[PDB]
């Protein structure tokens, strides 16, 4: 539930211009930008560009100083992103391997930035030599879109949760208490119990008009 | 294929020229204000765009950045390829749409370049379709999803397409004409000749690739 919407960004201290890298921590997607001059404000316009390609719920910050800039914090509010208080070192090292391929292309491009963007293209559209069903370069907007189906799902889940159906086991003075209902059918209605299990006929089952909680 | 192509038109505003990178199918746009405008400059944003997503192709009947042979070469390192009446009208309108949006964002923002950037998160966010949302910005993660699912399956389809199986039919009648199997189930297999949707028991047939088990 936590992994979604989460993005980790690493600053790069580099020959020539400084640069910073942005990845959904799970996705592995990379959109690094070469930094002409470093200001949190400067950091922000890109972070602003970063949101359109993908939404980020929040970003943890490597640097308290990139954190200190008022604009940098200012951006977290427009976004609604909250600044959050070995392997990532290996990810920067992967950026270094990327820098090595960037070295392989260093001859190819005078502009270090080009190399970095290429390196980004390199993390992207990348397939493991070990067989992988899913490419990490093929980070899935979809697994973020499944939950997107999930939000609508929970939404459907909430309306069912909103309805309470009450039933009576047959020939029972007692009337069975409210519980989430597993299914609705014209022939039969299925119900769910916690610390108990039950299912029911549709006639014992009843139909309710929608009562909505917290608009 | 429609997802692969991206279509780009850029118009200068207040002198400074914004770079614009619409994906038509998505309807998503990524635009970057360029410190300086050149074809090479045009090239860099595309490289960034390539990092966010693959593009099969883009079309310009001609562009100045496009004329610069340099812009093409990049699309190639990329593997993207340089190149609907109701749609043809909309594209200029979309370019225009952000600007009307920009005038509002302007009263909002001190710096136009940032502002244009601002217009987009919103542009994606608004949904044209319903009270339920079918925003083009919304559409893209699914669109990406659809194509994604297609490939893993298509490959299954290819691996499958190659694998083939004979049918006995009546035993005495010549056993078969091998047809590509539609499916496998225990004690049976779904197969079709390209003449008729067929089904049969496990015993009736064995299944190595017709042109079989090529290490490949
Ligand atoms: C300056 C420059 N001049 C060129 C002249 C003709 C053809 C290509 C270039 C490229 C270039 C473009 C795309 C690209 C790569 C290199 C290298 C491989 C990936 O795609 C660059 C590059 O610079 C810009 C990106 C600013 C244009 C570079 O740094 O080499
Ligand atoms: C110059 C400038 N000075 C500031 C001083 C204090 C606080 C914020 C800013 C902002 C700013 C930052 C984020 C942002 C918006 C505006 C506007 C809404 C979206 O987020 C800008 C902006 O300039 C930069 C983007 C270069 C920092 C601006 O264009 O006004």
């Amino acid at each position: 539930d936590c992994s979604p919407g989460i993005w980790q960004l690493d600053c790069t201290h580099l020959e020539g211009k400084v640069i910073l890298v942005a990845v959904h921590v799970a996705s592995g997607y990379i959109e690094a930008e070469v930094i002409p001059a470093e200001t949190g404000q400067e950091t922000a316009y890109f972070l602003l560009k970063l949101a359109g390609r993908w939404p980020v719920k929040t970003v943890h910050t490597d640097n308290g100083s990139n954190f200190t800039s008022t604009t940098v914090k200012a951006a977290c509010c427009w976004a609604g992103i909250k600044q959050e208080f070995q392997s990532q070192g290996v990810i920067e090292s992967m950026n270094k391997e990327l820098k090595k391929i960037i070295g392989q292309v260093r001859d190819q491009a005078e502009h270090l930035k080009t190399a970095v963007q290429m390196a980004v293209f390199i993390h992207n559209h990348k397939r493991k030599g070990g067989i992988g069903g899913y490419s990490a370069g093929e980070r899935i907007v979809d697994i973020i879109a499944t939950d997107i189906q999930t939000k609508e799902l929970q939404k459907q889940i909430t309306k069912i949760q909103n309805f309470r159906v009450y039933y009576r086991d047959s020939r029972d003075p007692v009337w069975k208490g409210p519980a989430k209902l597993l299914w609705k059918g014209e022939g039969a209605v299925v119900i769910q119990d916690n610390s108990d299990i039950k299912v029911v006929p549709r006639r014992k089952a009843k139909i309710i008009r929608d009562y909505g909680k917290q608009m």
